[PDB]
């Protein structure tokens, strides 16, 4: 199974200078839940935008330098090496591996903040024409969760 897990605004901005422009803990929760036990795959923006390496999931960076080396990551160096890639594996980020990947995975799970932000990477351009919508659950407002946002799993047609 290769899955897309992204969280991306109302334009489809996903990050600025190398943030996410919101705070957003249930989105947090969503994506442990979601990824612990499994694989995430990131670009190397994406990976030293994190900085470290997420804890109780396998990590696999995508890159052509291949000196690249931390501890606690598994390195990759092209698109074919994702596919073997065992279990269930999440493409993490960033604009770039998106671009690469959306055509390629079985399905997407999408955090939708119901904001606009100013941005500089970007989540694909995709249509419902394509991805029936599996589930649709909007998030608690509260506390520390200040913004409207919305889970759906999308599913290729
Ligand atoms: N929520 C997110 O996902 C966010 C991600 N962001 C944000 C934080 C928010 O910080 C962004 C960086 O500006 C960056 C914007 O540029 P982007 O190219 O989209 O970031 P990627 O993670 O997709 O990294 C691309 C890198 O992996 C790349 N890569 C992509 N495809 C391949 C490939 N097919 N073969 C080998 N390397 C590849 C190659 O790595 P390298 O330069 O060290 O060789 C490429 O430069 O995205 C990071
Ligand atoms: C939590 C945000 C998020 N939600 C969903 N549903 N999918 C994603 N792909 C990302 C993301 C992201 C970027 C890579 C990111 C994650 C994290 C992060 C994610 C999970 N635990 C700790 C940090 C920190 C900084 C980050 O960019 C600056």
């Amino acid at each position: 199974t290769l899955s897309i897990l992204v969280a991306h605004d109302l334009q489809r901005v996903i990050g600025f200078e190398n943030q996410l422009p919101w705070h957003l803990p249930n989105d947090l929760k969503h994506v442990k839940k979601l990824s612990t036990g499994h694989t995430l795959v990131m670009g190397r923006k994406t990976f030293e935008s994190i900085g470290k390496p997420l804890p109780n999931r396998r990590n696999v960076v995508l890159t052509s330098d291949t000196s690249f080396n931390v501890e606690g990551v598994d390195v990759i160096h092209s698109i074919e090496d994702i596919y073997q890639l065992p279990g269930h594996v999440f493409i993490f980020g960033g604009q770039t591996l998106f671009e690469e990947m959306i055509d390629k995975v079985d399905d997407m799970y999408i955090t939708v903040i119901e904001g606009k932000f100013r941005g500089d990477t970007f989540f694909p351009p995709y249509t419902f024409e394509d991805w029936e919508v599996a589930s649709s659950v909007e998030g608690k407002l509260d506390e520390k969760n200040t913004i409207p946002h919305t889970f759906l799993h999308l599913i290729r047609k």
